[PDB]
């Protein structure tokens, strides 16, 4: 009953559910109970129009956000019409019969079905369309071309193959979801005292040692940092009150105490942080902290480059056998609470009245209290998220804060201009935020990074997402939204409720939401937040938990298998290693585990029997596994008969994930702007700590393999004409011009992309080509830091390739692609900035992201940046 569900949830998270019941923290227990309304709401949405609504949850329509087709996509159609193949399975022999239609691109699925019934009968509401080869359905009345599969077929010039299926055949396979509810003052503003914190002593701990402290709002100090006196190592007792230059009523809601135990060496003094810890000055119930408190510290993360870690996670280290700092806060003879919104609202009105009479009767000059000014506000509004905003500009923005509500896009600049250590300014900012006009999701996401910790600011950003973020765009930005959950002060927040609700009403989002959280469960700084979020997801996702457990079981077996191969049988032959794999595959636990589950790279792909004869232990770095499964779909032949995936144990696949996501976003920018630059963002998913899956691109070869004619030629005898000749043999005739054009467009896209992103390495073994001419890159080891062979293909064989008309057309493609991404720089700056909490070695500070500002030449004019890019291309 509930014991079965708790066992399944425990296996999915990799933690028994009873371990959450043992947690004494009232915030943990309140999260577990209070989040359940999000679960109830999602389940009710799924039962509204059951079984159609249940079918839409399990198989959501995979559509683009807009039915409007870019002019170059509409041109690929035949006078606005598409040719589709509709297949029917005629029982008993289960024969596949096809019916070819020529219909308007914007025909809804029921119109297509009716037209297929007409063509079939020439020799209605009881049927649905499915994509041949995978579990993707057309259950909603969107125009056919808006479905990503159809849109993808229009571009690429492939013919859509759809399968007609009885509506009842699908609805009968949807089991009944069993969501069951589980078994489980004074005001801050009347305290007229300055903030002081006592550092008592440290347990579980170079010349001397001290405690470095600071009051922060985000990564910004609200006052000067204050240190304790230096003491010899030993078990240091300080018993020292640290006094801060800030008054208790001026503490913002998101104010934090950031601590460090620092080391001093005498040589120039060398200071090093030994351990760190951050504390929210207010708890989840708005209570100001008081009395004695002990904090277990965390190890210093690699690449800290400062004595404190204000961006770091909040709360005590769960491992209690670590450096433990004892602190004491003042007790104001009562439980002190942050004021209600109505109290803050009254003070904001009284502040606007006081700071108006102060303007008239104040003898001094107050920089914080015309058409040239409106143009200066408009120019500041257009600066990128990493551009510096001076103290004079902050005074300018804050003084015109009411004019700012008319350029809603300026909100991030204005929020940075507020004096967060002044309750008079903050109360006024809350009122402006409360009625601020909504902004576009790509702009609201900026307000969810580490720079904006305020709950009202973050609440506004989430409300913009609830109103304007489509499920397509939510899927596209999922990795960032799951990462910014780490910046939230508390377990229960508006962002977590938005993401969970979305995950629980769209199973495609729920699948990736599960894996982005599960993959970080090894990280103790997020284990509890992500584990509690995972329990609430698993409790309400329905039958999909049974499928997720099968994916988890396959991945655990592959980690175990690859662990034995990398450790115990490392130097044994690939034949002897494959004999071990075939022996492990004869064991029932492994036979079940590595077969008959959905692909974690794309749950629409079923993975049937493991085809060991087509598998191999690769000789590449970290010895990955090349795996091959049968696609058990009734029409697998129309998509792919076998699914090939690389399972790698040892590489941090997060940088590859991020690069592949960015390439996808760049391609959408280009496609929407009428720039057909074909990219290949293949699937890559981090499954855990340096473990993951990579999608194998069918019909691909490295430049190295093409160049050495499969072993005959050696590097010393490498002709720069070989690549072009190989492409001509693979595409003879009219299909040759298409291959050269596809090669040109894809090569242009990758030249610009790798340039802007600063992708290193780049050689004949990490650059690949498909039979049809499509060029792509693999293995993006690092980021934020065009051979003669390609020019010969682009110029169709000419020796003076940099002088042909084809090279001028390729150059224009690159310039337009570069300018299109420069126009969307804030989005890319924001996507990188939101990842600053992952702990990726090549993305640790805003200085790393500033590399994009240089390649995009954001401090120049449009014509000055194009000339910079032309100089880089010519060099
Ligand atoms: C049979 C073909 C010609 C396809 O492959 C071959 O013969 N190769 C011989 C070795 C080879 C280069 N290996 C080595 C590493 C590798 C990776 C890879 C590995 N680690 C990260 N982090 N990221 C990507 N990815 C792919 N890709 C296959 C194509 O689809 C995209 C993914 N191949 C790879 C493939």
């Amino acid at each position: 009953e509930e014991k079965i569900l708790n066992r399944e949830i425990g296996f999915a998270i990799g933690m028994p559910v009873c371990e959450f019941d043992m947690v004494k923290d009232p915030e943990v227990q309140d999260f577990r109970r209070n989040i359940l309304n999000v679960c109830k709401e999602a389940v009710d949405l799924r039962d509204l129009n059951s079984p159609h609504s249940r079918a839409m949850y399990v198989y959501p329509p995979n559509v683009e956000s807009s039915p409007e087709l870019p002019k170059h996509i509409y041109n690929k159609l035949d006078k606005g019409q598409i040719i589709v193949v509709i297949w029917v399975i005629v029982s008993p022999n289960n024969d596949k019969q096809k019916y070819t239609l020529k219909i308007n691109h914007d025909c809804v699925p029921e119109q297509v079905i009716a037209e297929a019934i007409r063509k079939k009968t020439r020799s209605q509401g009881k049927y649905i369309l499915k994509v041949c080869g995978c579990d993707e359905y057309f259950l909603e009345k969107y125009p056919l071309s808006q479905y990503k599969y159809i849109r993808s077929c229009i571009m690429l010039g492939r013919m859509p193959n759809l399968m007609l299926m009885a509506k009842e055949s699908l609805y009968s396979q949807l089991p009944m979801d069993c969501f069951t509810m589980p078994s489980y003052t004074k005001s801050l503003w009347v305290i007229n005292s300055a903030l002081r914190i006592k550092i008592l002593c440290a347990t579980y701990v170079i010349d001397k040692i001290y405690v470095r402290t600071g009051i922060y709002h985000g990564g910004e100090p609200l006052c000067d940092n204050v240190n304790t006196q230096r003491v010899p190592c030993s078990n240091p007792r300080w018993n020292e009150w640290l006094n801060y230059d800030i008054y208790i009523p001026d503490l913002p809601r998101a104010a934090r105490l950031c601590l460090s135990i620092c080391s001093v060496k005498g040589r120039k003094e060398e200071h090093c942080p030994l351990a760190w810890g951050n504390i929210n000055l207010f708890d989840y119930t708005d209570t100001l902290v008081s009395g004695k408190m002990a904090l277990n510290l965390w190890p210093v993360p690699h690449g800290l480059e400062d004595l404190l870690n204000p961006i770091g996670v909040t709360g005590s280290n769960p491992n209690k056998e670590t450096p433990c700092l004892e602190l004491e806060f003042d007790w104001f003879s009562s439980v002190v609470k942050f004021p209600d919104m109505s109290v803050i609202e009254e003070h904001a009105n009284w502040s606007v009245s006081r700071e108006a009479g102060f303007s008239y009767s104040h003898a001094g000059l107050s920089n914080r209290l015309r058409e040239n000014d409106k143009e200066q506000l408009k120019a500041i509004s257009t600066r990128d998220p990493l551009s510096e905003i001076t103290e004079q500009e902050k005074d300018f923005l804050w003084s015109h804060r009411h004019y700012c509500v008319t350029i809603p896009e300026i909100l991030p600049k204005l929020l940075l201009s507020v004096k967060w250590n002044s309750r008079d300014e903050v109360a006024q900012m809350y009122c402006l935020v409360k009625d601020w006009p909504p902004i576009k999701p790509e702009q609201a996401m900026e307000l969810l990074d580490c720079n904006y910790p305020d709950p009202m600011v973050r609440g506004f950003a989430v409300r913009c997402l609830e109103k304007y973020l489509t499920d397509d765009k939510l899927s596209q930005y999922l990795i960032q939204l799951v990462q910014v959950l780490k910046y939230e002060q508390y377990l229960d927040n508006l962002l977590v409720r938005f993401l969970l609700k979305k995950a629980l009403t769209n199973q495609r989002i729920g699948h990736f939401f599960f894996w982005h959280l599960k993959s970080e469960m090894h990280n103790k700084t997020v284990s509890q937040r992500f584990g509690l979020l995972l329990e609430s997801y698993c409790r309400a996702c329905g039958m999909y938990l049974k499928h997720l457990n099968r994916q988890v079981e396959a991945m655990e077996k592959l980690i175990n298998l690859t662990d034995i191969l990398k450790q115990e049988k490392k130097d044994e032959t690939q034949k002897v290693q494959m004999k071990f794999l075939v022996e492990q595959m004869r064991r029932p636990d492994f036979m079940d585990a590595l077969q008959g589950f959905l692909s974690p790279l794309n749950p629409a792909h079923q993975l049937g029997n493991l085809r060991l004869e087509e598998c191999r232990i690769m000789s590449s770095a970290k010895r990955p596994l090349w795996l091959n499964w049968e696609n058990p779909d009734i029409m697998s032949e129309l998509l792919f008969q076998n699914n090939e995936i690389i399972f790698k144990n040892g590489d941090d696949l997060r940088q590859d994930m991020l690069t592949l996501q960015i390439i996808r976003i760049m391609e959408n920018i280009w496609q929407n702007q009428g720039l057909d630059l074909r990219m290949l963002p293949y699937g890559c998913l981090s499954i855990g700590d340096c473990v993951g899956l990579i999608e194998v691109v069918r019909n691909s070869h490295t430049i190295m393999q093409i160049q050495c004619k499969g072993g005959l030629k050696g590097a010393l005898q490498f002709n720069s004409h070989t690549l072009h000749q190989w492409l001509k043999d693979k595409n003879k005739g009219e299909i040759y011009d298409a291959a050269i054009d596809l090669f040109t467009r894809s090569c242009a896209g990758y030249c610009v992309a790798t340039f802007i992103l600063g992708i290193g390495d780049r050689h004949n073994s990490n650059i690949m080509v498909k039979d049809d001419g499509q060029l792509f890159h693999i293995d993006f080891g690092h980021f934020l830091d065009l051979t003669q062979d390609f020019l010969i293909v682009i110029s169709k064989g000419a020796q003076e390739c940099t002088k042909t008309r084809e090279f001028e057309r390729f150059q224009e493609m690159c310039y337009k692609a570069y300018l299109a991404i420069r126009q969307h720089a804030n989005l890319f700056i924001n996507l990188f900035s939101m990842m600053l909490g992952s702990g990726m070695p090549e993305l640790q500070s805003f200085d790393d992201i500033a590399y994009i500002r240089k390649t995009l030449a954001l401090d120049k004019t449009e014509q000055e940046a194009l000339e910079y890019f032309m100089k880089q291309m010519n060099d």
